[PDB]
C-alpha cells in the first residue's frame, strides 16, 4: 500500500478515463480529466523532489477537482470508466491520508 504505487494508479486511471473519451468524441470532459491527470503528474514530480507541502497542496486541490466532476458525473455509464473513477477517486484520498 506503498504512496508511490498508489500515485503511479492514479497517473494510470486519469490517463485511460481521458484517452477513453478522447476516442468517444468528447474533448472538454477528456480535457478535464487530463487536467486531473497533469495534477497528479505534478504531485508525483512534487513529493518526488522532497516538497511535501506542494504535494498535500496539488493531492486536495485534486480532491476538489473530483468532487466537482462527480457532482456533474450523473448516472453510471459505462461500467469501465465508473469503476477507474471510484479507483481514482478513492485513491486520492489514499494519498491525502497518508500526507495529513
Amino acid at each position: 500500500m506503498d504512496f508511490t504505487e498508489r500515485l503511479d494508479r492514479l497517473v494510470k486511471y486519469a490517463k485511460e478515463i481521458a484517452k477513453w473519451y478522447k476516442e468517444s468524441g468528447d474533448p472538454d470532459f477528456a480535457n478535464s480529466v487530463d487536467n486531473v491527470l497533469g495534477h497528479l503528474e505534478n504531485i508525483r514530480k512534487a513529493f518526488k523532489h522532497g516538497d511535501p507541502a506542494r504535494a498535500m497542496d496539488h493531492v486536495s486541490n485534486v480532491v476538489g477537482s473530483l468532487d466537482s466532476i462527480q457532482t456533474s458525473f450523473k448516472q453510471t455509464g459505462n461500467p469501465e470508466i465508473a469503476t477507474r473513477w471510484q479507483e481514482l477517486t478513492q485513491e486520492v484520498r489514499e494519498l491525502y491520508a497518508y500526507l495529513g
